[PDB]
């Protein structure tokens, strides 16, 4: 809850019910400096960021010179991963769309734990915790709340972290999804297994209009295998319900 704002509460249960899921929804109106949120408890509870963190992973990689807008290609070992989309030469842009985990992982390993921990502190990401370079953003060491996601996503968008203007734009393109009416949708999914047949899903991002910018984050928990997709669908139905994104 940024200083100099106001909060509103709404019920979107039915949108979550459609996917046999429970979770939260945080939306932020820049112009109105207003937050609209469903389920305050979930919206303020931290969870493993999962693939949602790739946005910042990518930003650190660029800022370090590990990769550039022009050269971000990375040939793949030959490892037969459980997902056919990971099993091929990746690109920063292809790794994001596909959440090709190995790409960012081998990206995080090049930077190292010391520089990694320093980073989480430099942008104060969630609890800022860390286990090992390979899975800190998946194993539950590092956690951030749906509300925290929105606030830091705005800091990224506005570049209050003062990173090279060029890299921000690069990460922005990597997650730009669609453009309808006069609005541009940007976002990123996240999926985590919480037990057993109970998965968690994330879908954060923002909507850019001609005179405004909406930041949103949805976090879910249910029996849906592809929680990341279901959370995106939920956020999207709600977004389309308030006429923010057609």
């Amino acid at each position: 809850f940024l200083p100099g704002t106001n909060v509103e509460y709404e019920d979107y249960s039915t949108f979550f019910d459609k996917f046999s899921a429970s979770g939260g929804f945080v939306l932020f109106n820049s112009n109105r400096k207003k937050y609209t949120i469903y389920n305050r408890k979930e919206s303020t509870s931290r969870f493993a960021p999962a693939s949602t963190y790739k946005v910042f992973s990518a930003l650190l990689a660029l800022e370090s010179g590990i990769i550039t807008k022009n050269d971000s290609h990375m040939t793949w070992d030959g490892t037969q991963y459980p997902y056919k989309e990971w099993n091929q030469d990746q690109d920063l842009f292809s790794a994001m769309s596909s959440s090709t985990t190995w790409y960012f992982q081998k990206l995080d390993r090049q930077i190292g734990e010391d520089h990694l921990r320093h980073y989480l502190k430099s942008i104060h990401y969630g609890n800022e915790d860390f286990s090992v370079p390979a899975d800190y953003w998946l194993d539950g060491s590092l956690q951030i709340s749906p509300l925290e996601q929105v606030n830091i996503l705005k800091k990224f968008y506005d570049n209050e972290f003062d990173f090279k203007q060029s890299n921000i734009e690069t990460v922005k393109d990597s997650i730009r999804l669609e453009e309808s009416n006069g609005r541009v949708l940007s976002g990123k999914t996240g999926t985590s297994v919480i037990n057993g047949e109970l998965h968690a899903g994330w879908f954060i991002g923002y909507v850019e209009t001609a005179d405004n910018t909406f930041f949103f984050a949805v976090h879910i928990q249910g029996e849906k295998r592809a929680a990341g997709s279901s959370a995106a669908e939920i956020a999207l139905s709600i977004l389309d319900k308030k006429g923010i994104y057609p």
